[PDB]
């Protein structure tokens, strides 16, 4: 599946040398960071998607997520399905779990008041996450069957927006340094 959205955000601090290359291929060389996100994919998120990535470099120095990343509206919801990471494995309020794509994922919700969004500014939104338990191997062809996670959340009072925004396989950071070459499709 040929991708159409490209994401390259940075709060401004440190370095994010993010290269948009051929098709679904992207890469990031970051050093001394604050906040940043990079990701290829689609401009309207679907909950029916099957995402295909292949992390060929995944070398964090600290707090990172190789995570499915996306957004919705009515209500504003920033969500994740984290397949791996560097030093810190994300969490929040446990609801349950869910098997998909070989991994079992923990379910969590977190509240963020005063912080950017696809509206911008400092504001609130709720965050649904599915967090893998082991760190999923990189290197080879991975698959995020996402309906699985949307059906999951839904049985946990985690419903999502009527209005779909961007949905990308992303490289997430917060005051870390490191490296990633992924390819999405």
């Amino acid at each position: 599946a040929s991708t159409d959205y490209w994401q390259n955000w940075t709060d401004g601090g440190g370095i994010v040398n993010a290269v948009n290359g051929s098709g679904g291929n992207y890469s990031v060389n970051w050093s001394n960071t604050g906040n940043f996100v990079v990701g290829k994919g689609w401009t309207t998120g679907s909950p029916f998607r099957t995402i295909n990535y292949n992390a060929g470099v995944w070398a964090p120095n600290g707090n990172g997520y190789l995570t499915l990343y996306g957004w919705t509206r009515s209500p504003l919801i920033e969500y994740y399905v984290v397949d791996s990471w560097g030093t810190y494995r994300p969490t929040g309020t446990y609801k349950g779990t869910v098997k998909s794509d070989g991994g079992t994922y923990d379910i969590y919700t977190t509240t963020r008041y005063n912080a950017p969004s696809i509206d911008g500014d400092r504001t609130t939104f709720t965050q649904y996450w599915s967090v893998r338990q082991s760190k999923r191997p990189t290197g080879s062809n991975a698959t995020i069957t996402f309906t699985n996670h949307v059906n999951a959340w839904k049985s946990h009072g985690m419903n999502l927006g009527s209005n779909w925004a961007y949905q990308v396989m992303a490289t997430h950071g917060y005051q870390s340094s490191g490296s990633s070459n992924v390819t999405v499709w």
